[PDB]
């Protein structure tokens, strides 16, 4: 078997602003929802915050050198809205925007394609105080913010993501409250999901007016497999699938919301103006897939609101975040996504990776992470399998370039292919990163044998 | 001591309720969704899954309840208006059917000889405004003033005593700091901002009342006095933090004293400085002030008890109500003296809520409800009011919380504060022994308490 990838297939690594940057008040940056959330007791594992993180705002030069050592062809990163427009709407902060301006120039100088994400979960607190994703005006606030970046980086950043993972934003931030802004309401979740979709479409429209390049959304899909042949379990599987995988994809594709959501959300479900769905389905140029695992849901009448719960798949390895390792499901998901998007929408895996225990410091200058290595090589082979089945896949970004703050789980969950000692800020390339650099250099051939 | 309890001329006796706790009919006649409609229909938030969807069915049954007021000899009825009934989206269109309910209620009260005492806000923000940030959005002061105007004009000459905000501390401490009440946020950052905007909204409503209203307007504060747990300095510092956060946070800015210095210690990095013009707005002169009072606390140091780092020491020497609150009537006298001092002695006060929760059976027994501890609480706390008047406090009335057993917010129907029992299975009302005594207190203007 040859694992050589297609001509032009793009290899990179990914991060997010709050998870790596630190410097939360630097250069006139505004407060974000995560600045508040992480400083509230009880919310974060071990009381961890992103105040320092990987100190990447100050260490970006060294990190670009690391990218070159890994042979990266692209770097996927998010822009902190609060840095650029501290009050969310109104005055631009030139100092905060300058950080991204120098970063982007550094990447281009290194021969690395900059892939920017507008929103990776760090709403400015000033907009949260005005209702955040619950305020329908956020579509316009978000389009205006996007315009700042589309214009500033015109001709430099050519591949743009609007929203990273609408499901986590809404399920975590509004439905269950495990993530900022920490609300727990089905009523709110329904509305916030709708405004996230509208903001995406408004940003795409603004991009057509002023931008240059290709724009799209980034979704996470967690494929749902049958727990049994019982009808009540199939219904549970459908509910879980509708709420997690189809909630955003169907309206993006012009199919309206899944019918199952009226069952899942009950009296919290709402209907919206027709014109909203035209906005939401504004044509995009590509779509990103964030992918990590599958689930096997069974009926669970007390598991609000989907009334489903995953059955632990004890036959397989599980990561430190408790996610099953099952590479065939990545191939299956790419195939499904290709079917659902009509097969003519270019796809990229914009995040894939795995968390395993690593010590807090390098040992003899190394970090040996054989299960992360195994996950990496088996999932990249699964990608190649998907390409062989007609999926128009154009790139792969490893989550993550660096160990970082895994949101409410804190620094306890390491996804980096490069280790960060959070005490010293020393970076150490892990064995997974060493392998990945060779996958890129050989364009996959290293996996043959 | 030979003690007598006749009250001053014109001292006003009544009972109090709040819209969400009694009305039911949450979607009737064009009413808009409120934050409590959402909160109560979210699993885990309410004891037993109780909601206000029906409550005491007062939206339908209000005429019966007015007859009950008459049997109690009430001179006044303190009630709240549901914002989202009157202005379903919080701003914009006024709902005439929703406003008509309060219109008929006010006329019914006047015809019965009962003074209507209306509260603009008793915790039921329209959900359309919560979706725009609710008390975190500075524009809420203006939205609230516009809502006030609708009522000030509609009831001009009929409702003459007005309350703006019922208990800022409960709204913010419960709704934004700890999340136990709607809208269920848990953030010191948000609590600091919400408290400031609740104050600004009060000030804006008073300014609007000066322009379009007729009568007397004021805010209603809850105070829970904090007493020393020990002689340890760490416990006195804890007492000061608890007292600043609960009792002075709102009162000091209302009186032009700024925020308590202790709040920088309690809220730390969540604390914010605000523009001077805001404090001008907050301190807009009022005509009267309401005190909601139930109990005291004896705080000790508790480093893990966020954010005040204090916790109450159980006072096992005294009775406690079903809500776990100590029964200690001298602290009512003490608080009224303190509040009089801390308002300069020139602001008329009324006790706008006072009362107690005790177990009652779910149905009347031979047409009665015998509630001797609620009777005890009532008569000893009314005496304590009289003691405060004797110390020079300008107290002008007393409203019993509550006219009716009702939905005790997130504690549900399990905590009964009524002087009238409600059988929630049948909607039958039965005046309790506490209500029967109260009726005689009013009739005798206190004299019954002598014997
Ligand atoms: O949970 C692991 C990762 O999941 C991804 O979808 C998110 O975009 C990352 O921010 C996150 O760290
Ligand atoms: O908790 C007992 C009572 O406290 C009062 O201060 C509130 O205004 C009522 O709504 C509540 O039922």
């Amino acid at each position: 078997r040859s694992y050589r990838f297609p001509e032009g297939f793009l290899w990179g690594a990914a991060t997010a602003a709050y998870q790596i940057e630190g410097s939360s008040m630097a250069d006139g940056a505004g407060e974000s929802i995560w600045d508040r959330f992480s400083h509230t007791p009880g919310n974060m594992k071990d009381g961890d915050t992103g105040d320092v993180a990987c100190d990447h705002y100050n260490r970006w030069r060294e990190d670009i050198e690391l990218m070159k050592r890994l042979n990266l062809q692209a770097y996927r990163f998010s822009v902190s809205w609060s840095r650029v427009i501290p009050q969310g709407r109104g005055a631009i902060n030139p100092k905060g925007l300058a950080f991204y301006d120098r970063l982007v120039d550094g990447l281009l100088e290194a021969g690395i394609e900059p892939l920017a994400t507008l929103y990776h979960w760090d709403l400015p607190a000033a907009l949260d105080d005005r209702g955040g994703w619950l305020n329908p005006d956020i579509a316009d606030w978000f389009a205006d913010y996007g315009q700042v970046l589309f214009e500033k980086f015109k001709g430099r950043v050519k591949t743009w993501g609007t929203i990273n993972q609408p499901w986590v934003i809404v399920d975590g931030g509004y439905l269950h409250g495990a993530l900022a802004p920490g609300h727990r309401s089905a009523y709110e979740a329904v509305i916030a999901g709708h405004n996230v979709l509208r903001a995406h479409g408004a940003a795409v429209r603004r991009f057509r007016e002023v931008g240059e390049g290709q724009i799209g959304i980034v979704l996470n899909i967690e494929p749902k497999y049958p727990a049994s042949d019982k009808p009540e379990d199939e219904a549970a599987r459908r509910r879980a699938e509708a709420q997690m995988n189809r909630w955003f994809l169907d309206p993006l594709m012009g199919r309206g919301y899944p019918e199952e959501l009226t069952d899942v959300y009950g009296a919290a479900w709402r209907e919206f103006p027709k014109e909203d769905f035209e906005l939401i389905a504004e044509p995009t140029d590509w779509m990103g897939l964030n992918w990590y695992t599958r689930a096997v849901p069974e009926n669970a009448p007390d598991a609000w609101p989907t009334r489903s719960r995953p059955v632990r798949q004890t036959q397989h390895a599980h990561t430190e975040t408790g996610w099953e390792v099952y590479p065939p499901a990545l191939t299956d998901t790419l195939v499904w996504l290709s079917e659902q998007t009509g097969g003519k929408l270019p796809l990229m895996v914009t995040e894939n990776g795995s968390a395993w225990y690593d010590p807090p410091h390098a040992i003899d200058g190394r970090i040996h992470d054989p299960m992360r290595v195994h996950y990496l090589q088996t999932h990249i082979k699964a990608l190649h399998d998907a390409i062989g089945k007609g999926v128009d896949l154009r790139g792969y970004m490893a989550w993550s370039l660096l160990d970082n703050l895994e949101w409410s789980l804190g620094y306890s969950k390491r996804f980096g292919i490069v280790h960060v000692n959070f005490a010293t800020q020393e970076r150490t390339i892990k064995d997974s990163g060493l392998l990945y650099a060779e996958v890129i250099k050989t364009h996959g051939d290293v996996l043959n044998t």
